[PDB]
């Protein structure tokens, strides 16, 4: 869970349209690039902890599947 | 699963080479943008579902890892 | 995991100063837009793996589920 994502997404968004009306603008431009940046840093990170856990997911269930093939 | 975040790939994909090749510029600068961002959300709206699937599988397991303790 | 999506994270970092700085500016901001692209598509691939991972899970731990309830 990141709910900073979101609000570096809806920071993209005002960016964005302040970009389309100004369409000074360089350096809106340069600022929304630092947004989607931001953004792509923060779901790294996310992407990052879904990968260790799906991992840890994969062991527990391995522990399962090799506990019921042991009992026999 | 989504494949609009793939046509949104090739899409920004398309605009980066018209930006390229004009290298207006502002305009398809702009345009790119704007493709990166709904990309971006794309992913975490995914990126979102991986999350509560995650959550799912974790419970799941830990149904099953209590299951087999209790029996005991 | 993949190591390619930090090291376009950090190539996006690099470009961005450099853009700020200069703030040539249009090739850098185009440069940067690039590197964006591929970061996304990078996370893109990584993220289509916590998929296909996510539903092997589903289906190992569902094996287990009903072998468990088959037993009784």
């Amino acid at each position: 869970y990141t709910s900073r994502i979101e609000s570096l997404i809806r920071e993209a968004q005002n960016q964005q349209e302040k970009n389309e009306q100004a369409l000074q603008l360089l350096s809106g431009i340069v600022q929304q690039q630092n947004n989607l940046l931001r953004a792509i840093e923060a779901q790294q990170h996310l992407l990052q902890l879904t990968v260790w856990g799906i991992k840890q997911l994969q062991a527990r269930i391995l522990a399962v599947e090799r506990y019921l093939k042991d009992q026999q």
